[PDB]
Parts: C-alpha cells; sequence; structure tokens
C-alpha cells in the first residue's frame, strides 16, 4: 500500500484517508481564493491534506487535493505525506529520506513499462472540446497575476529524434480555455530541447502530468545529466518501473495512472504576462514577466479527476519538503565526495531553502589542522561551486552534538556559538543564485554579493577540544542511564 | 470552575499540582526512581519532548512521603496549550501564549501591590525540624546533571531576607547546592538586592537572617523575579500580578515572613566569612562549563514542610526550561517596556526560548519606522545603545530587528525572516565597545579581559522599509488573503471537516 501510493496518485489519496491524514471537504468552497486560503492554513497548522469534493461552478465530479506534501502536526509522523512520494513509511524523518535519496541516485534506472491503456485515458477532450476553465482552477493568492492550473506536476518533452525524453517540474498559469503560460529556462533541459525544435522551425510538442505518481514527480526533479530520461529513475527511487501510455495527440509517453494530462505544444514566439505569484522564498514580488504560450490541443483525465495544488509561500510547502529535501541530499553527496568531515546536510524548511546547515564531524576535525576562516572558505568553494549548492546562499557550519535537522537546535547553536566579530564569513566574489530575495541593485549588477558562511564551530573545536558540555538529555547523562530512561519511559507513566 | 482552579493554582503550589493532573498535564510516577541522576534525566527529557510534568512518588532512600515535581514551567507538545503550565504562574488560562503573558506582566509592573495577609498558621508549618534535627540529606536531593559539582536542594524557589530595621522584605530567585546535613552554598551577588541587604547586616557585624521558599505559590515565585526598585518588597506584587494578596506566616526561628502554602521552607542565616565551592551546574545558555566558584555558606537552623512534601526541581540546560519560560519571558516583557518608553517603533519583544536567552527579537512597526527617516546603521546603533544599556537588555548579547509582518514569538517565522532578509554585507552590526554580560558562552579570552566584544544587532529590515515600502508581499495565510476571507476560513474550519 505504501509502495502502491508511490506509483499511483489515487491510491496515495486513499492511503492518506486510511492513516488519518486526509480531510474530505464536502461543503461548498470557491476556487476563487478560498481553496488556496484553506490549503495555505493547512500547511501552516500542519493539518491533514484537504480533498475538496464540492467546488462552486466546476466540472461535476472534479476534485482538488490541497497540500500533497505538507507536514503533519504529530511530530513522530510529521514527514509521512512527504515520505510516500518516495515509498517510505509513516515514521520516516529527514535523515531516512536523505539516505534513501542518496541511494536512489546511485541505483540503476528501470525502463518504463509501456501500456496500451490506463486510467488517465478514461476521459478525452479534443481540440474544440478543450476548456480548461471548466476545471476548478484556483486563484491561489489574492494578488496573483492569474489562476494556476499546474502547480504540482511536471512537463514532458522529447528530442526531435526521440532519443531523450525529458521530465521537469514546472508551473503553468491559465491564459484562456486552451492556453497556458509558464517558465522555460533556456539552459535547463526543457529549454535545450525547445532549442532543438526551434532550429527545425518547429514549436515543441509537450504534455503536462498533474496528479502524477508521487515518485514520478520526485523523479522529474532528480539531478540527471543532459540526455538522460527521468522516467527510468522512478525504478531507481522505488525499485519498480513507472507505467506509461502514449498521449492522444503528439506521441509522448505519460504515466498511465496520472489524474490529468494536458497535451499540446510550446509556442516558438507567442508569450503572455505571467505572475506575480508566491514563490519558494515565501514572497510574492509584484512584477509580471512575459513567458511562452503552451497551447493545449487535447486533455485526458481519470473519472472524478483530482487536481492537486501547491500554494507556494512561507514554509513548509512542497518547494521545501520535496525540492529542499532533495537539495539537502545532494549537498551531502557533494560534501562527502569532497572529503569534508560532514555527516549530514539540511536545508531547513523554516529558512525557505535560503540556508543549508552542515553537521560537522567534530571527531575528525582536528586532523585537518585548520581554523574557522580557512574551513569556511574551503566549504564555500566546494558547496557553492556545486549545482545544488549554487541554489543556497547561506551555509551554517556546526558540530554534530546537535541534530541539524531540528531548527530549534540550530537556533541554539547559532545564538550561543557564532561570535559577531569572528564567525561571519561573507564571500562577495562568489556568483549568486539570482532569485535570492535580499539581493540589492549592486549585487544584481555585479552577479555576486549574497553568499555567506556562518561559523558555529568554537575555535577550540579545530583542536578537538570543547569549552563546555551540552546540558541536554543526550549529552548530560551516561549511556546506560539514557537507555534505562528510554526503555522505562512507559513504565514511568508517559504515553 | 476551571477558572476557580486556575486562580487557586497561582496561590497554592499543592493545588497547582492537582490542577495539572486534572488537565492531563501531570504524570504520576510510582515506579521507584533514583534522586541520583535518574530524576534529572527523566525531567530533562520531559522538557525536550514537552511531556507532562512528572510527580515522583517513590524515591529511593528518601524521607517517608517525600515527593519531587519536575518541569514545573516546562512546555507542552500540544501547540494550542503549549504555555499552559507557565501561564499558571501568572494566574492565566491554558490557551495563553507569549503575548498574553507579556501583556499581563507589563500591566502588573504598573499595578498597585497588595500587602501580604499575615496568618498565625499555615500548612508549611505541619512538620518542623529544629537545630540538631535538621538533616537536609533525608530529602530527595537530586544530582541533576552528570557533571554537577554537587546535589542541589534549591533549583526552584527564592531567598527571603530583610533589612535590619524591618522596613524592606526582599524575595529573590536563587539556587543552593547541598554542602552537608545543615549547610548549603549559592550565589549572593553584592550589587543585587540580597547582597545589598547582606551588606547592611555585615555593617552591624551580623550574618544575614534568611529563609528559602521551595514549592512556593507559583505567583509568589513570579513576583520574586520582578524588576522592582531598591526598597520595594516583592511580596506585595503577588497582588499586582493576580489581584489577591499572598498569605504569609512567620518562620520558626528568625522573624521572616514566608508564604503559608509553601511546600518546604529552609530557615537560617547567610555566613559572613565562610565559603564553599559551588557548581559547576547546567546553566540557562544550554552548557555545563567545567569549573565551579566559591560561594557563601547558608546555614540551616530549622526547616518546616507540608505533609507529603513536594520538592520542585529545574534541570537547567538546553531549552526550554524554567530559566527560559519564566525569566526569559519576564526579560522580554521588560525589554518591550524599555523599547516603548524610549519611543522605538517596537510593538513586541521576544527572547526566543530556543536561543537560550542569548537573543531578543524586536518586532518593528514599519509605518512608525518610516516616520523616523533613518537607515539600518543608525537605527541599529540607536537600538543597541537603548537596549544594551538597560538592566534587562544588558543580559542579552544579540538583537534581531524585523518587520511585524512576522510573529516574533514564533521561531520558525524569525528563522524565515533571518534567512531571507539579513544581507551578509550590510546587516551584521557588531558593537565591540559595548560592555558584555560575562556569562555569554561564545566570548573569547580577549573579550573577557576587555569586558566587551560580543554584542550584535542583526538587521532584517530591508532598505526600502525605512521609507515605509516593501519589495514583496509575504505569501502567508495572514498576508496573502484579505481579512474577511481569513475570518471565513477560521470560522468554517470545523465545518470543512477539520477536528
Ligand atoms: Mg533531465
Ligand atoms: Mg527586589
Amino acid at each position: 500500500s505504501m509502495n502502491r501510493s508511490a506509483l499511483d496518485f489515487r491510491h496515495f489519496v486513499d492511503h492518506l484517508r486510511r492513516q488519518g491524514d486526509l480531510v474530505d471537504v464536502h461543503t461548498e468552497v470557491d476556487a476563487n481564493l478560498e481553496i488556496g486560503a484553506i490549503t495555505r492554513r493547512v500547511y501552516e497548522r500542519r493539518a491533514p491534506a484537504p480533498l475538496f469534493h464540492n467546488i462552486r461552478d466546476s466540472l461535476p465530479g472534479a476534485r482538488v487535493l490541497g497540500a500533497p506534501a505538507g507536514l503533519r502536526a504529530d511530530r513522530a509522523r510529521a514527514h509521512s505525506r512527504l515520505a510516500l512520494h518516495f515509498g517510505l513509511p509513516e515514521h520516516s524523518g529527514p535523515r531516512d529520506i536523505v539516505a534513501m535519496l542518496r541511494a536512489a541516485m546511485r541505483a540503476e534506472p528501470i525502463a518504463p513499462r509501456r501500456l496500451e491503456r490506463g486510467p488517465v485515458q478514461e476521459n478525452v477532450w479534443l481540440g474544440e472540446q478543450v476548456d480548461l476553465t471548466r476545471f476548478p482552477v484556483p486563484l491561489l493568492h489574492e494578488q496573483d497575476g492569474g489562476r494556476y492550473f499546474g502547480t504540482y506536476g511536471f512537463h514532458v518533452v522529447q528530442t526531435p529524434d526521440g532519443s531523450w525524453d525529458s521530465w521537469s517540474v514546472g508551473r503553468l498559469m491559465l491564459v484562456d480555455r486552451n492556453t497556458l503560460a509558464g517558465p522555460t529556462i533556456p539552459t535547463q533541459h526543457i529549454g535545450i530541447i525547445r532549442e532543438q525544435w526551434r532550429r527545425l522551425g518547429k514549436p515543441t510538442p509537450w504534455a503536462m502530468a498533474l496528479g502524477a505518481p508521487p515518485a514520478a514527480l520526485a523523479a522529474a526533479g532528480m539531478p540527471l545529466p543532459e540526455g538522460v530520461s527521468e522516467a527510468g529513475y522512478v525504478g531507481a527511487l522505488v525499485g519498480e518501473p513507472v507505467e506509461v501510455v502514449r498521449t492522444q495527440t503528439n506521441g509522448l509517453w505519460v504515466p498511465a495512472n496520472t489524474e490529468i494530462v494536458l497535451e499540446g505544444e510550446i509556442s516558438l514566439d507567442e508569450t503572455a504576462l505571467e505572475g506575480p505569484m508566491g514563490e519558494y522564498h515565501g514572497y510574492s514580488f509584484p512584477i509580471g514577466k512575459p513567458q511562452p504560450l503552451f497551447h493545449v490541443h487535447a486533455l485526458s483525465f481519470r473519472d472524478q479527476p483530482i487536481l492537486p495544488i501547491c500554494v507556494a509561500g512561507t514554509p513548509p510547502e512542497e518547494n521545501h519538503t520535496i525540492w529542499g529535501t532533495m537539495i539537502s541530499a545532494q549537498l551531502l553527496d557533494v560534501a562527502q565526495n569532497a572529503g569534508l568531515p560532514v555527516d549530514m546536510v539540511w536545508c531547513s524548511y523554516e529558512a525557505a531553502t535560503c540556508w543549508a546547515v552542515l553537521s560537522i564531524d567534530v571527531q575528525r576535525l582536528a586532523a585537518l589542522g585548520t581554523d574557522a576562516a580557512a574551513f569556511a572558505a574551503r566549504v564555500a568553494e566546494t558547496v557553492f561551486g556545486s549545482h545544488a549548492g549554487h541554489l543556497v546562499p547561506k551555509l551554517i557550519l556546526v558540530g554534530n552534538d546537535i541534530d541539524v535537522t531540528e531548527i530549534d537546535q540550530v537556533v541554539w547553536a547559532l545564538a550561543t556559538r557564532a561570535h559577531p566579530l569572528h564567525d561571519h564569513f561573507a564571500f562577495p566574489q562568489i556568483r549568486d543564485f539570482p532569485m535570492v530575495p535580499y539581493l540589492d541593485a549592486e549585487d544584481k549588477a555585479r552577479g555576486s554579493g549574497g553568499r555567506l558562511v556562518i561559523n558555529c564551530l568554537y575555535p577550540e573545536q579545530f583542536a578537538g577540544q570543547m569549552r563546555a558540555a551540552t546540558a541536554s538529555f543526550r549529552h548530560a547523562y551516561p549511556t546506560a542511564l539514557r537507555r534505562r530512561v528510554e526503555e522505562r519511559w512507559s513504565d514511568y507513566g508517559f504515553g
């Protein structure tokens, strides 16, 4: 059931209900602001994911699932919804998911299983039959530039010769009944492929899978080389291939179990103004930007289709829980592949992927014979120089007496270890990720200025010393007594 | 009737304990446990998991009937009631949070005191040991952390002393390490009120008459930590706090007045000439440093206790424990008074428990900020001077200045602002000349010799906010949806199916 949830969105949703992580909303809600407002609150209260059954003035049978990888208030199970995206059980935490991702990234892909048919074909609208406005397309935040059809799903394109099928995560704003608009980064795989079609004088055939198999959405964001197709890495993630059917109108292959598939082409030169919109950093910047038109020639969907939605903004939402976690997992590979004494990396969801905390193996630190400034520089070059680390402007270096995945502990280290005169290491020569929201006009002209390493390693730690013991349950009591207290917890009378 | 019980909980420790049990915020531990490390270790885990407070009923080698309560102002895992146990120390209900408590404390500091009510008897007098009968070691005196220099009798209560002429009764929070059967040791800082009074008795060639109240009325303990002028008695401020006076009885041996409901009262005197090594001990900053310090002996001449006496304990260290939940909160409230009395555009201050009282977050009213026509560097310096120069602000090395679109009492939102707003080249304002609080754990040897070096203001106000503008809206429930719709969602939450 847990691995089934990973390969099948509809089952994923039933599973949530069974484990008490789903609220069926049967009362009538408005896709104009209300769905988004509710879903946003859900993220912030860490509530069960809502399934809206009754949406004003929308395709009968159509439904919306809010917060598909939001967190849960119950701390023992807080990451369960996220974990299902990777076929992992209810009690899986950041470290379990990171270990699984790192392994997946070393595993072999498994060729997708081609099928003649599948549930996504249960309903088909062609050409003139296409009307996107009939779906419960939400206006997500009050000031958004338009309604968003696609906020949790991926694009599918292919090279003209068919040798490389490319999945990538993307978002699409509704323009009209059969047109959308959304970003295509020229240097991203989708942009590279779009260039190949352009030199033939052709628009790019496209599809978007919404309510895709959770692991297929995961796979779509995996860091893969140019030429390598994402579909196979569903098998790398969960040991079982994704099942695919051919689209109705353009010869692409989309997961068989997907809820809603849009089919069409990315326009050569037509654009619309897209945005403003909430983004991963928690802000909604006010200016719109022209983006390419995606023309929809056909759409297919399951009976009683579920449109999943993300309401991007202040954490934790899917940007942080899925993409942040993946970045964390990649940064740990980067650090360890470099030989750094790092046993964990965590891009705290609370920091909206604007910082990474590196857990430093203090038992191996003295052997480096270094100090804070040199170590900060070394870690800066290594991490910021990587593809994943390019994305994160601030690194916090801290000894592994704390658990870097718990923000309260990071805060404690930050407040009590980082000396204001000696532990603030700015690296203004290092090129920035341009979306970092605190960048100013000079940083933007220069291309650098935003990068920072905050050191929380006390100077003595570079000699293997430590000025004071941590007065916590973990570090203030001998091993035997810790074990006794944990084994007797129930006997004492605690739940 | 929950409100009956809430009110009584503030004035009677024994009832407070019963209140927690009825709310499901107590665990009655009947398993036999060891005062040596085990009780501390369990209580420590309780803070960290935010579990119910444990009342230990069965303690190896202890006075018959003796009990221990751990985590008396620890937090609860239930977010909607997280601060309920703390709140009871201030006469406040289960859903009270940081802001409600700060408001009550600020109003308390300007309310009238109500003189204590003198009684001829109270339950603290139910058992009395005099002189040769005093044996502190019969109580369940914990060794709290593995590397403590001794067992601590007092980690949750206050000292009572009085001026020689009897015109000023002083309560103050303090810890006491066990030295032997009738002797303890702990700090008595000369510049603080207990030390000033001690100096008055010294001038007469006399030791200082003293009592310690343990398991005191929760709002008595709160009153004891209030920032009152010299010459002003803390006891009257139980009345300012909860609208009803504390009830007091005379000690058995030295003329001092102590709360009638206290679980355990020690009576004696503070030695003129004798010291012992006290500590080391876990401290509020989360650390146990290796070296103790000489402190004055407190000789116990008598003690009295309630039947089945409950000794409350604090296992100081990584937050949140009582140093943070009680005293951090009081510091936050005073810093807010400091900021406002100085006319800073600040609507809240919060010493985040998670930062172990090593930083204070200042919530900035951005419209009032624009009126000042200032900038980051000048505003940082102004806040630094004002805040670090105050009695309360002197204690806190780091300040965070941030717009009030976030709730500064929520560490997750503070972390978000900090990561997304503080520019590495422009917003790190160290104040290396401003005098440090010497306990700050990151200070180096040069800082300590010099007396300064560790102060910092972190600016999270974007440049445009100083002109009252903002580069981008906050994409949150609070700020991404209009008032009436948020209200609809809140009001219909249960109708949607949430439980
Ligand atoms: Mg790719
Ligand atoms: Mg005083």
